[PDB]
């Protein structure tokens, strides 16, 4: 059957959400979600250029930044939160949930099944795939398979790292396969490689590192560290 997908919560809304920091060189493009910071101070964004207005971001386009220490004024609390510090309450809380749900085996609805240590030059239809491992997608593209349902659900769950790299690293999404069901879970960091197209939510219990010119599509987590950019188009896959 379909594995079930986790409940996102309050973080469904960002497209990067970080413990520590979240940074970017140059030359980075995000859209249609939030960025946050959960457990230390807007002066832990690195790389961004402030806008107009009080959590805006030149690079960041139909979502605004939030950390904690965040004042009103000038920022905004998002409703229908009471204090800045209970939004980002909530975010932390949901964010834990939802890394649990996807770290813990088996899921509800769907029998696990083994992930392949390496995904490139691979066809994957819908499930629930663990690995103990680390897993690198570098020798050509990972396909993923919805099988004609736009409902299909992926889970990548992962006991050490997930690296894309050269030569390949790509993921490429058919038959109603979207990044909005696409899940990632790493218990280590995860790392996309250069100028690579990726899919998904990534779960990296560390760290997220997006490596130069990568297009991403879906959402960045990292729970206990940080997500780094390096000039990447971010867009937050739809709701
Ligand atoms: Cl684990
Ligand atoms: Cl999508």
């Amino acid at each position: 059957m379909n594995p079930l997908a986790p409940e996102l919560g309050e973080v469904a809304r960002f497209a990067m959400l970080a413990s520590q920091a979240i940074t970017t060189t140059s030359g980075s493009a995000i859209v249609d979600g939030d960025l946050g910071i959960l457990d230390q101070a807007r002066s832990y964004y690195a790389g961004f250029t402030p806008g107009v207005n009080a959590g805006e971001f030149d690079e960041l386009t139909n979502g605004l930044s939030y950390a904690g220490d965040d004042s009103t004024p000038p920022y905004v609390v998002p409703v229908p939160y009471a204090s800045m510090v209970a939004f980002i309450n909530q975010s932390r809380t949901d964010l834990g949930i939802a890394y649990n749900f996807l770290a813990a085996d088996p899921n509800p609805n769907a029998a696990t099944q083994v992930c392949p240590i390496e995904l490139g030059n691979l066809t994957l239809t819908r499930g629930v795939y663990k690995t103990a491992a680390d897993v690198t997608l570098q020798t050509g593209t990972l396909t993923l398979d919805g099988e004609g349902d736009p409902d299909s659900v992926f889970i990548f769950t992962i006991g050490g790292n997930l690296t894309s790299g050269a030569p390949g690293g790509d993921i490429v999404l058919i038959n109603g396969a979207q990044a909005k069901n696409i899940y990632w879970r790493t218990a280590g960091k995860t790392v996309i490689g250069t100028n690579t197209n990726f899919s998904g939510n990534v779960f990296a219990w560390s760290e997220v590192n997006v490596r130069t010119g990568a297009n991403v599509t879906g959402r960045l987590f990292a729970v206990t560290d940080q997500v780094t950019l390096d000039a990447n188009a971010v867009t937050k896959a739809n709701l």
